């Protein structure tokens, strides 16, 4: 499986854009492509040696991690820490069987009784995602929590809310260039903050968005998606078109008219 590298270790605006570059390169093929959008691999059909990518993750503090995300969702659905591996629990017999495919020669494999999902954690972090900051300091501490988990230096809410700083900076960060940008001017100016209602918004429409995009007749939205700036006031989405310099990445909804 395809890995591609990042360390939070003296990061800065480019290090981290090529990085989300190189993962988004990774994710799709370029094959399926609607208002200049690219879709996301449809999983039903697609190969076991193509179905993830792993994303290793450094810090300043000289520890690893290995991130394993579906190319169907871009979600991260477990990760590898020296001898042992996480996994979420699977959401149904087809993912269970797929995760086995990954970390195969870890000395330690271990299946969480938890879904991956934000409801999920953030009850198990005690924090919602409005309350819990992100940047490259948060980023370098989630990594040193997931390091230590197995060795009983990380406690659960903790490692919940480091998959959440995990989740948002990579994963929704490769979905959307807007939520991509906010990560980077966080690095460039070194600051630490909670993600705002923009930023949430996006992250909960993903799936809306990608379906409307795709559903749409031309372009043009059956039913407006309602969706908030920074400020948390309202601005509804009726086209794609406004949508091209935000979203970089579809999950697969349907196949697309002729």
């Amino acid at each position: 499986y395809p890995i591609i590298n990042f360390t939070t270790a003296g990061a800065t605006v480019q290090s981290y854009t090529n990085f989300i570059r190189a993962v988004r390169g990774r994710l799709t093929t370029g094959a399926d492509v609607r208002h200049e959008i690219p879709v996301l691999p449809n999983r039903v059909g697609l190969p076991i040696n193509q179905r993830f990518i792993l994303v290793e993750l450094s810090n300043h503090a000289e520890l690893s991690v290995t991130l394993a995300l579906d190319v169907t969702n871009a979600y991260v659905v477990g990760y590898r820490a020296g001898n042992s591996a996480y996994f979420f629990h699977p959401d149904n017999q087809e993912d269970a069987e797929a995760i086995t495919h990954l970390f195969t020669d870890v000395q330690n494999r271990y299946t969480f009784a938890f879904g991956g999902n934000y409801d999920r954690l953030e009850q198990l972090a005690g924090n919602l995602r409005e309350n819990i900051e992100l940047g490259n300091g948060p980023l370098e501490e989630a990594i040193s929590a997931l390091y230590y988990y197995s060795t009983g230096g990380t406690q659960l809410p903790t490692l919940a809310r480091s998959f959440i700083i995990c989740i948002q900076m990579i994963s929704e960060a490769a979905r959307f260039q807007y939520i991509e940008g906010e990560m980077r001017t966080r690095i460039r100016y070194n600051r630490r903050s909670a993600p705002d209602p923009s930023v949430i918004t996006l992250e909960n429409s993903w799936g809306r968005l990608s379906t409307a995009i795709q559903e749409s007749n031309q372009g043009a939205f059956a039913s407006p998606i309602q969706l908030q700036r920074r400020n948390g006031s309202k601005f509804s989405v009726y086209d794609v078109s406004i949508l091209i310099p935000i979203i970089a990445l579809m999950v697969y909804r349907c196949a697309p008219p002729p």
